């Protein structure tokens, strides 16, 4: 009688738009809380780390519908949104708040129709539809801010881009210190000003790739483990359970 | 049955702003030069900035107005051009023209008709978003995007217009425009000849457009209008308006109200 699940330590690596087709989910980012009811839209700003508690309505269907944007697209939308609207200058990368990174609204019939006939194959049509949707929302300022913030490239993003070219290699701080011509102290203090370290980034990348590949339903567990750079399958199951809080079979069964 | 003539022919109309028109209740034939484009009952029409046309019009209901119109100023047109270039990608020769590439009718859907309905021209940005949404929904819309870019650049005739509009009732000559622009008279008329116009035509079109617009405000006498556009007498003004457009100011006002 488990139509509920708790998941820990999820990263949003792409600006994400979510629609609750059938679930109710509470979100604990750090030490706050935002709950999302049945029929709503959610805007998730790129680079937040959050934990979730979900309850489904119907078991024979999946909990939600998701739209994600890559970097080219995100930049385009930022550009055209700059042209159509104004330009703000809270450009100081200082104070954050969870309530400026997560947002929910109540979906209408007219928004729902356009949401229906969205097919993420025609790129320009997709950009048009998102701008149309944003225009119909009240207090949309908070969204445009979050779309600009997530368009700038930090040093951690360069480290990530470097790592993604060979995920099954065995990286160390010394090797990263070679590609960027600097010292280990320089690189570790640079990543320390953004409140992270090298092991954290490597772990988040590998567990993101694994969670995504599990849902394709076209590779054994050993194939996934060899793809992300891990010796044995049983070791991989231990680490997945310790990071996310559930087993790969439970994850797959819930989200199908 | 003479008072029941609710059909009309108008001559020498000049489009000074990119225009989107919706045939709420009439039927319309458009003779630009020596071609013809007809527009049926329930359709959308796209008119490219700077074309000169003549029109024949027949109403469906007599006690109501003929159509609904949207016009865009320069700032707004430029913004739409910019964001449009962003979304669809950058891609002029300025060679072959065609009246079939400057005036285009389409068939509007019911949901598009709704989006057009809930248009209130108070939120400026919202209008740009709705218009981009509409354009994306159109099949074979490439021919449209071209006409919005073509009419977004500033030509030499636009410099002449901007100079003259700062004092409409003054008495200009080709000599004065030849001094302000550091050049010769032959230079100026050969430059304007390459855009297919001359200076007297531009002056006359400007004065007749401002007048036709003021007539519909319904709050200025004829002598007031004539003084405002730079013309001596009211009777002279009526003569010129009738010769240019093909109808009398009473006929124009009575029809379009
Ligand atoms: C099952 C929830 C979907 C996301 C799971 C974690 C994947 C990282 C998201 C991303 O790459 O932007
Ligand atoms: C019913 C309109 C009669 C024609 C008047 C000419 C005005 C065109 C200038 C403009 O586009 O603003």
């Amino acid at each position: 009688e488990k139509e509920t699940i708790k998941i820990n330590n999820i990263m949003i690596h792409k600006y994400t738009v979510l629609y609750t087709s059938n679930c109710i989910m509470d979100i604990y980012s750090e030490e706050e809380k935002i709950t999302c009811f049945s029929n709503r839209l959610v805007f998730l700003e790129r680079g937040v780390n959050i934990s979730v508690r979900m309850q489904k309505q119907i078991l024979s269907e999946k909990p939600y519908v998701a739209f994600r944007l890559n970097g080219d697209m995100l930049r385009h939308l930022k550009d055209a949104l700059m042209i159509i609207y104004g330009m703000s200058k809270i450009d100081t990368n200082a104070c954050r708040s969870m309530s400026r990174k997560i947002m929910t609204t109540e979906v209408n019939k007219t928004l729902l129709d356009e949401l229906k006939n969205i097919n993420s194959h025609d790129n320009s049509a997709f950009i048009s539809s998102l701008i149309y949707l944003i225009s119909k929302l009240e207090n949309n300022e908070k969204i445009i801010e979050s779309i600009y913030i997530s368009s700038v490239s930090f040093f951690s993003d360069k480290v990530r881009n470097l790592i993604e070219k060979d995920l099954s290699r065995k990286w160390t701080l010394g090797i990263i210190a070679d590609a960027f011509n600097a010292s280990e102290i320089t690189i570790r203090k640079r990543l320390e000003s953004e409140n992270t370290n090298f092991n954290q980034i490597l772990m988040q990348l590998r567990m993101s790739k694994a969670a995504l590949l599990l849902l394709e339903n076209s590779y054994q567990i050993s194939q996934i483990s060899n793809m992300i750079g891990i010796s044995s399958a049983s070791y991989f199951i231990r680490i997945f359970n310790k990071h996310y809080g559930v087993t790969p079979k439970q994850f797959f069964t819930y989200f199908k």
